[PDB]
């Protein structure tokens, strides 16, 4: 039960906890909408971990592949990682 | 057992165990992995955060404002959810 504000590891605690919350009829617009977010949060979460499944299993689990190869693919993998706050990502393309 | 909520976990996992001095440099590039992932992962919830904060806690905004904000914002979300990365700007 925690005293501390605007603590990220709970963000999402405290969106389902307001979501929670909403019972009138008047905030019922509102709650599916929150319910909306928060199911496409998790998918970005979900797809997230996907992407470090993808790395482990094609990179680190391939005992065909050397250590200089591994280490090489590690570290571009982290780059673009970093990058992707100032990547050029297009919607509905192709 | 390897469900994709463990992902980080076994990567934590296998970093632990990369002990002989020529997996040195593999296993400092997975602790840069982890850091990184970490950081995607707090910044994803600072999105929910500054959502929750400027939209739901905002009691001068009525409902139907508070309404077409969140909507917009998945909207916005799961656009972003789908878009490829083309290229990147240094
Ligand atoms: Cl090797």
């Amino acid at each position: 039960m925690p005293v501390k504000k605007q603590e990220a590891h709970r963000a999402l605690e405290l969106l389902e906890d307001y979501h929670a919350r909403l019972s009138e009829p008047q905030d019922r617009a509102l709650r599916i909408a929150i319910e909306r977010v928060i199911r496409i949060f998790k998918s970005r979460l979900f797809q997230a971990l996907l992407d470090i499944q993808e790395f482990y299993e094609l990179t680190l689990l391939d005992d065909s592949k050397s250590i200089q190869q591994k280490t090489a693919e590690t570290l571009q993998i982290a780059t673009k990682w970093e990058k992707d706050g100032q990547a050029v990502k297009i919607a509905d393309f192709i």
